[PDB]
This record gives C-alpha cells, structure tokens and sequence, in this order.
C-alpha cells in the first residue's frame, strides 16, 4: 500500500525483436506502460508513478522495466503469474472451454481490469506517456519466434490485405485476436454488406426495367419534342436576373426522370420497406447465434429533472445551429471568401481547392460537434459509463444526423414548394424571392446530391481514412523517434482513442440513413453501399491491424445504442418515402392526368392516355405583377408564360388561384401517403411478428448444451 | 405403485360444521376429492381409482374418505405431511420469508402439484366426480373453531359485501386467499378504474365546456331556424318508400352534435391518446412493484407451416361470418321470427321479449365461438400449455373483438360512405339502394350505439353475472343435492372452470377497445366505464367469494396475452379515432368553411364565419333520374331537393359531379388525419421513452434487498 520497493529486474535487452516475453522468456507480456522521468513537478510525478507501481505489485503483477534503444523513454512489461490469472477469472465470469490456457487477448484484458481497480486516471494526467497490449509482430513479416502464433500475420495476409477482398472474413478470428466489440463490429458489416448485396441485385432488376422502358415514357417525348415542348416558354425563376427559358433544355434532364421516376422506383420503395425490416429481424437472430457462439453475456429529483431538461434545450439550440449552418451551405462561402482573400484552366483547379477546403472545414466542425457534445454530456454526466455513453451516441448521432441530411431534407421536401405563383411571389423577410425548383425539378437535384454523397464522397473518405493514420505514422518515422523491439515498435504506433469504434458505426449508421430514407429517390443508392462496404471492410481491418496501436479487447452482445437509432431510421424511412413519392416525385400528377385528367369530362381523349400532359398542367400567366416592381416586363418581349403550378389561367373568373386540377392532386398525394404508410407498417408490423427473434438451429443448440452441461 | 391397500382411517364424522382439519384435528385439509362408486364400467372405474389412491399415498399425502351425509357420495380428504412440504418446497421454489408455517392457499397449490405430477385426466374421465380445495367457512359466519382464521369472512366484509364498495380493496389479502392470478387481475382492474377516473374527469371537463358553448354553435342555430333551416328540402333516403324530409325534423338532433362535435371532443381525443399511454407505462410500473412485492417470479416443419396456413384461413373465415352475422343484424330478425311464429302497450312488451331472446342467442353464439376456438387450437395445438393459452386467448378476443365492435365500425366508416348521389345511386346488386346515413347524421347514431353498449347493455351485464352463479346454485338447493360440513357446502357451489379469468379479463378488454378506439365520439365512455368499474370490482369479488367453489391458486407476474393486445388496441386507437373525426364527424367540413368557404374568393362575408354553412353545403338536386324506375316522381310535387354532398348544382357544365368543394374538404380530412397521427405517435413514442419502466422506489429497494441478502 506504500512505496516500498520499485520494480524488480530492471534491466535492458532488445537483441530478440519479436519476443513477447521477458529476459528469461518464460513468462510473456500481458501489457506495456510508456513512461518518461528522468527530467517540483517531476518528484511528485515519481513519487506518485512509484506508489502505483508499488501498489500493482503487491497485487502479484510482475512488472519489469527498460530503457528505450533510442535514452529518456522506459517502458515497464506487464505480466500476470498463474494464481492472479486464476482468482481473477473466478471473480470475473470468464466462459473457459472445459471438457497458454489464456490466450492473450484475455490475457491482457484481465490485466487492464486490474490496472483498473487499484490506469486510465494516470495516463490523462501525465503520470504515464502510453499504456497498451503487444501485437504478436509486424502485420508483413512473420515472427521470429516459432512458439509464439502469428495470428497477427496471417489476419493481415487473408483478411486486411486488398488481395483478399473477395474472401470472406474469419470472424472467428477477429474475435480471438481483438476482442467482442471489433469482432461484432465486423460482423454486422459482413451481414449489412450481404443484405445490401440483395437490395442491390433487386433495384439494379427494378432500374433496368425503368431502364428498357424509357422510349415508351411519353412526357419526356413530348418535353424533348421541338412543337410539343419547344414552343412551351417558362417564367423565370427569379427577379432581373434568370430569363425566360424554353422546355427544351430540361429534354436530357427528362429522359433521366423517364429512369428514376417511374413505377419501378415505387415498386423497390415498397420492397426497400419490406427489406428493412428483414434486414432487422434476421440481424437480430444472428445477433443471437453470435451471443450464443461467442458467449458474450456476462456479467460483473426536481434538480436533475432541470438538469436534464437545460441539456435538452442546449442540443435542441445546437441543432438549430447546424441545421442553419448546413442550410446557409456557409461553409462554401467561408472557402471562397478564403481563396479570394489568399490570392490547367483555372475554373477546375478553383474548384478543387475550394472542395478541399469545405472538407478541412467540415471535419473541423465535425470536431467541434464532438467537442460540444462532450461538454454537454460532462454537464450533465449521470457518471455511468455505459450511460454515458449511450448520451454521447444519441447526442453525436443527432448531430450527425442534421449535418448529414438537412440538405437532402431541404431539397426534398422544402425547396419550392412554397414560392407561391409569378405575380405576388413570397417574400420571407427583406430577403427575395425565396428560390425555386431547379428547371430539371426537385426529385433530380436530390437524385444527383445522393449520387455526390454516395459515389464520390464515399471514396474520398476512404481514402482519406486509409491515409491519416499512415501519414501520421509516417510524419513519426520522419521525426525520429537500429534494431527496434515489439514495445517500441507498437509505441510508435497511433492509439485509437476513447470512442473509436463509435466513428466506424457511426459511419455506417449514416451510409444505411442515405440508402432508406431517401430510397423513392433512385434505385441504385444499396449497389453504391454494396460496392463503398466492400472496401469498407478491408479499409477498415488494414487501418486496425497495421496504422493502429492494438486495443484491450472488450465484450458486447449487441452493437449498443446503434440498435434503437436504426429502428428509429427503419421507422422514419416509411414516412420519408412517402413524402418523397407523393411530394418530392411527379408521379402522381402523372398518374392523376392518365386516369382523370385525360378522360372526356376533363380532356378530349377518348381513353386513358399520357399526350398532352405537359400542355395541361403548366398554368399559363400574363404578366401583371403587383407593384408592392416586376422585373419580368424589362427582360424581355415576352407576354405569356407558363409556370408549373395548378392556378386558374389568366381571364378566369378567380385567375391565379388554386383550381379543381390542384384540390384533386394534392387529395391524390395525400391519399397516397395514407394509404403508403398504413399498408407498409402493416406489412412489417406481420413479418416482424411471424419472424421468430431467435434462429431455429440456436433454440436446439442452446437446449442441447443445457442438457449436456 | 400397485393397488396394495386403500386410503386408510375410512370413517364419517360431520359433527363440526366448520372444521377444515381431519377427525383428530390435529392436520388440517388441504384438499376434496369427491367421487361416486357404490353403484363392466363400474369395476374398472373402481380399480383405476383404487389405484390411484395407492400410488397417491405411497409418495406420502394422507387420505381419508367420508359418505355423505345425504349416502352414495365419497368425500376424499387430502393433506400434506409436514416433510413433504419441505421436500417439494425444496422442489418448487418458493420464497417463503426467512429472518402453521405455510398458509392454506400454498398448501393446496403443493398437493395440486403433487396431484397433477401423479388429476385433471381422471376428473375429465368420469373417475372423480370433483376435486377442490376448502374455504374456511361461509362467507356471513365466522368459522366455529377459532384457531382457524376465517379470511373469507374478512374479505367478504370488507371487500366484496356492497356495502364496502368505497374502500379500497385489500390486494394483499386477496393474494394471499385465492392467489397471485386473481390478486393481480383485481390489482389491475383498481388501477384502471383509478385511470379511467383520471380520464373521465378530463372528459367530463371537455364536455360541460361543449355544453356551455352550446347556445353559439352558429350551424345548429340555422338547422333549427324554421327560415333558414326549415326551407331547405331534402332528398328521400330509400326508393318510395322515404318522404322528403325537411332539415327542421333534425333540429333536435343538431343540438347533440353541438355537445358531442366540437372543438372540446378533439381536444379529448388527444388527450386520450396521451392517456393511453400513460396507463400503459404505468401499468407496466405497477406490475414491476406488484412483481417485486408478491416475488411472482418463479421458475419450473414444412408440415407445421402448412397446418399453421390451414388454421389461419379457417379463423379467417370464421371471423367473415362473423362479420356478416352481426353487419347482417341476423340475431334480431331470428327473433322477431320466432316471436311471430310462437304467436301495458303490447309494443314495449313485444321489443323487451325480442331483445330477451336477442341475448339468449348472442350468449349462444359467444359458446359457440368458445366451442369454434377450442376446436380450431386442438386443431393446431402446440401442446404447450402456455402457448395453447396465448392461442386460444388470441383467436377467442378476435372473435369478439369482430363481434363487438363490426357494427360500430361499419356505422362510423362504411355506412352512408359509398351511396353516390339521388341520381343514379349505386346498387351493389340486385339488392338494392345501400342505406344512407341516418337524417340525424351517422356520428350521432355511432353516439347512441356507444351509449346503449356502455349505459345499458354494461348494467345488464352485471346483472346477469351476479345472478347466473346465484340461479344455478340455487336450483341445486331446491334439488335437495340436516347440518352439512365444510367440504359438502364447498362442493354444491359451481366451480369455476377452465379460463374462468379469461372472460373476466376480456369483458374489460372489451370495454378498454370501446373507451378508447370511439372516445372520438363522445367524450362521456371513461365516465361510463369508471361507474361500470366500479360496480365491477365489487360484482367479480361477490361471485368468486361466495357463489363459486374455491380454485387453486396459481402465480403470474402479469395479465398474459392480454399486454400485447392493449398494446395493439392502443395503436389502433390513433388511428380510428383520426378517422372518426375525419370522416365520420362533420367538423373538418364546418373548419373548412369556416376558413376558407365563406372568404370574399368563395364567399360574401368579409371576415370568417360560420353563418349560411348550412345552405352552402347541401348540392342541389333536379328530378332528373336514370332508368337503368324514378321513384321521385310518384311521391310529391317537389322539384328540387338538397342531399348532404359536394357535387356541382344541376345546369353545371358538368353537373352531378364533385366540385373544388370536394376535393378541398378530402384533402382536409386526408391532412388532418397524416397530421394527427404524425403528432399522436411522436408524443406517445417521446412519452414512452422518457418513463422508466420501472418504478424510481422499487429500484432501491430491491438494490437494498439484494445488499442485505
Ligand atoms: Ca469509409
Ligand atoms: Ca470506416
Ligand atoms: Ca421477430
Ligand atoms: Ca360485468
Ligand atoms: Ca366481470
Ligand atoms: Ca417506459
């Protein structure tokens, strides 16, 4: 309990590189604690780092120390003698197999526990430089010593290696080696990757069945017609400065439309729902089969009520921040401003360096959030770890969430739909003309941000992920800090800090937002997932294995908090698409003018046909603008124009105002959406109902075992 | 394990009425088996019982059997030796308190298992002819002996006489006597009447605020005006044989509405969402502290699917008959059939003898739904006794779920929807003209069926199940079946059969489907259900105290299958009740015009208003009929009648048709219903997740328990 004595066998010896044990070699290293002393504050700092070692080995740990080959660095091995290895997996309820015994990665996570009882504490306040496990050696070399498994190597060579993308992952072994917690990662990657590959092969059926039928589409005939669609003048957009554009140039941008919104796209939307809660249930039961293989069960007011209720408000304000910053797409402002006040054709060069910027910016913010959420938490922190953390997930996670899809939300649901008509548009404050949809139209802008988010921005950030840690290695190489030993060697290695895995699910988390909530969009967002996991899963073993200093394995019978934020997701993903079909699409106008609209008591076709829809639908306008200005009569010679809306035409009776056409559209929308929405959470509410939770081969299994044990 | 010797000590002794212990008096009786063998069949009866009661006594009970005073009828007594208490004690875990011994009702829980492990197959098999515990004496003596406490005479005092109707009822005592089933189905029906006193005060505050406002509701003014109101015409309701009805005769009626659709009742009806959940959570809190309190706590195929399909389909089928018997009112036409075929107003008389014989055959039908039920699980029983439970439970609610409430909702949803317009209505075949709404409007006949099954149809209820027990008692005491002991009393008493407590859970789960799926149309069912209640709990304590044979206790740790079902019912409520306001009550459309429809654009008020909606809503009507009859023609000189629809006026471009009106007024009920059950579900889902499901006191102190044992 006191400082008696320091730690035995001090001594000095790098001549074998891969050896994980002591001098002697009998007994291996459990853990490695970095520290530097030899130059008030630094006796107080001995004196304290030698009343710790001091109380760690009258526990029974055997500590011994070195001195680093390259003078002021020490590192102390960690060993754990037989009987503490024994009377600490009795007090811990560790599964052995009954019919070297530990193997190492339990081995150092019942050294952690006890540097835990009587280490984190000590290495946030400077006491110790770095407190970590030993890999077994290099990820590209075999290990020198024969005894010793190179788990390691062969988990680079078949598993992390981009030669081995196509192999599936030894899952068994990633847990051995790393832990619960990386291995349940992983596999809920693997089993996310497989059934993204089955809403993928299904909405690549549904875009080629969009695709074969896209000369058969005749509104887009009609809109790339030069008599039909050429001689169809549109209003502008905005004042004095947008002029009157003719159909003809969305023509390209309608034949896309013909490919993304069609009824293949709701076809796959309701099968999306469907997928979804497949994807829950049978996750869940190999959620099961996990928690039985690898046995992963264990075990070891008014004040708050105001509390809680000032961090709700402070998130609740933060949000509203990031929702006004996204919106406001400041920080694209912020780069240009950077990049005109600073200083081979130089529009594209620009334009990268401005993207460069934005994403320093934006990881910059990303930090901020973090940092925000932290403190929010610490104020209102109900010191329980697993409680803790499970704020700081819901906190980072809505934040996230806002940062991710406020844009999409917006451009979806809130970007000119309420612009009013040409004459009296709406102004919301001094600020003008709040912006209309783009000419090619709402459902095609978000198409293409999803593609953006999806295909490009996917890559840049695996890349980017698979570059840091090794630049920030190299950048250590570099520094210079000849043969090296196993501590040194993982030393100078980057430490995933606290919350590391918690980015990896966050990743994903957002990945399977993008692919659900915004699905009515474009039926190829699960291949682009399925192509951004595939190298997702190798990216991220070879970042974990190589750039990355190991981890003290952990346990966990289910990813955590992620589960409720993906039935949360799963939930809203019905609403969104139906608001996307019914709002954000075209679809149902198309379908109102081919069943009522074309009909003899509102048309002069005999039968139900498409032609002449985009003649019937664009309300005409004369111009008369309210002088509470209008632009439109000094751009041009122009008299009428036709706007995409369902007023009354010019001469009516009530001219400009909403008509049967729009009253009958929007009771259609609505109706869709009822009617979506009800027959959808029908059908998961009975499939999640005649799914059982458990896996039928897992109910014999477990009885099996019982019966026998 | 062979017939060696008969129960021994074979001897009759009734000279203390009230004793509960044997001849000696020394151990007392845990339980009676009552048979008849002094008169092929017989010998065989008489070996199997004699084998029986062999093997019963070589596991170590005692048995001794006594004649009737009143010959050939053989009363069995049963008691434990106090080492086989322990030792199956031992067996079944029972948390006996630790710092005579076992209380009866654990006592003959014991020897019922003792008897099951070795009793209900002999019973159903005509070998015993009864087999029940002992009450400790008649409910309005106290026992004789004095040693023996007489609870039953306490709990008949004090809870279940009415005289005690406003005290609460001991649920300790209630779980100590009869057990943990009926404690917690009692504990559970005094929390909900507590809840429904909660919610009725609530609706008795929206509705004297409607009765107040009721002398301002503009429309009911005009309805009732003999100018504005009794010179409008409207259209006969059936073919030749509805008159032409002026608006005047509903005037009466319109004043209800002003009571019962209103601003008030939509406030309600949120707050009764709101209300659901609370219940639900904190019942779940209340069954976590009963679980702690009464430690409820104990423990003890291609082919499948296809009869698993077979039974689905056959319950499906069964529940359209259903259907159609109660949407097709066959109960009261078979009545008034048999009425006239059989032979102080002679009218009255003549509808009370119909609806006599209209409950005679409903409860005819409500067994034989039991008997369809029963029959259908045997089908696919999964032999499971709990499973069989939850499946029997499953498709008997469903039955009376459809039995219940299809006439209510084909009155809010389905009549009066689909009947076109005067000209050409639609006649779905050769029958002809499907009835309209009735000329009050179809709210107030769904308000008046509520009020039927809730006021009256809820008293007769009560009555009948307080007198059905009473009446089959006492013809068995008029058959002559002179002092009498305790165990022949306790056997001329009906017992309680199988699922006994089924019907009295799901009498309630009845009425908590009618509270809250229709509290959209009145706001006075929670104060019907808590007066109901209230009347309930004292009515079910009277007829299991003294008119039912004592059962054996059992334990539970909650109300069963009926959780997930409330839970349903619970998200079933949002759903209708949008409904009901939307579309079966009349105030979107009174909204609508409110705010849109009497503006200077379709209206000439300046400001809002709801005056003239009467006469702006009600489409005309030319006597101009298709003859795919005209029976117009033949009932009056009228020329133009007004019908309760949106359709344009006749000499309309395109008359007969619907208008903007129209669509205006279903795109309002569509966006009011997305709306409502938008905003219902977030706050329900917010509400759940931010209430613990269990209670804040019950955490400490079974964290406390724990600490000290
Ligand atoms: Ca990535
Ligand atoms: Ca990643
Ligand atoms: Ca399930
Ligand atoms: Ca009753
Ligand atoms: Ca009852
Ligand atoms: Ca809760």
């Amino acid at each position: 309990n006191q400082q008696d004595f320091r730690t035995p066998e001090f001594e000095e010896f790098n001549g074998k590189p891969d050896s994980l044990f002591f001098t002697d070699g009998q007994r291996r290293i459990d853990f490695i604690l970095v520290y530097e002393d030899e130059s008030g504050t630094n006796e107080k700092q001995k004196r304290k780092r030698q009343a710790y070692e001091s109380n760690l080995i009258c526990h029974g740990l055997q500590l011994e120390a070195t001195r680093s080959v390259s003078d002021k660095l020490v590192f102390v091995k960690v060993h754990a003698p037989w009987e503490v290895l024994c009377t600490y997996a009795e007090i811990m309820h560790i599964k052995l197999p009954l019919k070297s015994f530990f193997n190492p990665a339990t081995r150092s996570r019942i050294v952690y526990f006890i540097l835990s009882r009587v280490i984190n504490r000590l290495v946030s306040s400077g006491i110790y430089k770095a407190a970590f496990p030993l890999h077994d050696c290099r990820f590209n070399y075999e290990s020198e010593d024969i005894s010793c498994p190179s788990e390691r190597y062969l988990l680079y060579r078949e598993w992390a290696h981009p030669r081995s993308i196509y192999k599936k992952q030894p899952l068994d072994l990633i847990r051995k080696y790393y832990g619960e917690k990386i291995g349940i990662y992983f596999a809920w990657l693997g089993y996310y990757t497989q059934m993204l590959l089955l809403a993928a092969v299904v909405g690549v059926a549904c875009f080629l069945y969009g695709y074969l039928d896209q000369d058969n589409c005749t509104w887009s005939k009609e809109v790339c017609d030069p008599d039909i669609g050429g001689q169809i003048l549109m209003c502008p957009q905005c004042d004095r400065l947008c002029p009157f554009w003719r159909l003809n140039i969305t023509c390209e941008s309608s034949k896309k439309l013909c490919i993304f919104d069609s009824f293949g796209t709701l076809i796959f939307a309701v099968f999306m729902g469907v997928w979804v809660t497949l994807f829950l249930e049978f996750w869940k039961r190999r959620q099961a089969e996990l928690e039985y293989e690898w046995d992963t069960v264990e075990l070891q007011t008014c004040g708050k009520c105001i509390r809680v209720t000032l961090c709700a408000s402070a998130v609740f304000f933060w949000i509203l921040l990031i929702i006004a910053s996204v919106i406001g797409i400041i920080v694209y402002r912020l780069s240009v401003f950077i990049v005109f006040s600073t200083t081979l054709t130089p529009q594209m060069a620009t334009s990268i360096t401005a993207s460069i910027i934005s994403h320093i910016i934006i990881m910059i913010l990303n930090t901020i959030y973090e940092k925000v959420a932290i403190m929010i938490t610490n104020f209102e922190l109900p010191r329980t770890q697993t409680d803790y953390e499970n704020s700081l997930t819901m906190k980072m996670f809505l934040f996230q969430f806002v940062n991710y899809y406020s844009s999409c939300f917006y451009i979806a649901f809130f970007k000119g739909k309420f612009v009013g008509y040409p004459g009296d548009p709406v102004y919301l404050l001094g600020k003008y003309r709040s912006e209309e949809c783009d000419p090619g139209g709402c459902l095609l802008e978000l198409t293409t941000q999803l593609t953006i988010i999806m295909g490009g921005k996917a890559i840049w950030n695996n890349i980017q992920e698979v570059l840091l840690p090794w630049v920030m290695n190299l950048i250590g190489r570099y520094k210079r800090v000849k043969i090296t030993p196993r501590w040194e060697q993982d030393y100078h290695l980057q430490p995933m800090g606290k919350l590391g895995l918690f980015y990896e699910y966050l990743e994903m988390i957002i990945q399977f937002g993008f692919v659900t909530l915004f699905v009515a969009s474009f039926p190829l967002a699960p291949l682009l997932a399925l192509v951004n996991n595939i190298l997702e899963i190798r990216v991220d073993a070879w970042k974990l294995t190589t750039q990355f200093r190991r981890m003290v394995p952990e346990k966990a019978q289910d990813i955590g908090a992620w589960q409720p934020i993906m039935q949360g997701i799963a939930i809203l993903a019905v609403v969104t698409n139906a608001m996307i079909i019914a709002f954000t699409s075209d679809m149902i106008p198309r379908l109102v003018y081919y069943w009522s609209f074309s009909i003899p008591p509102y048309g002069d076709h005999t039968y139900y046909t498409m032609d002449g829809y985009i003649n019937n639908t664009l309300s005409v306008f004369n111009i008369t603008d309210f002088k509470n200005e209008n632009p439109y009569i000094g751009l041009g010679n122009y008299t009428l124009c036709r706007y995409r809306d369902f007023r009354n035409p010019p001469g009516h009776p009530q001219e400009y105002k909403h008509n049967i056409y729009y009253w009958h559209v929007i009771a259609a929308k609505l109706a869709f959406i009822i009617v979506m929405e009800h027959i959808i959470y029908s059908v998961k509410f009975f499939i999640s109902y005649a799914i059982p939770d458990v896996s039928k081969i897992t109910k014999s299994k477990i009885k099996r075992e019982k019966y026998l044990t």
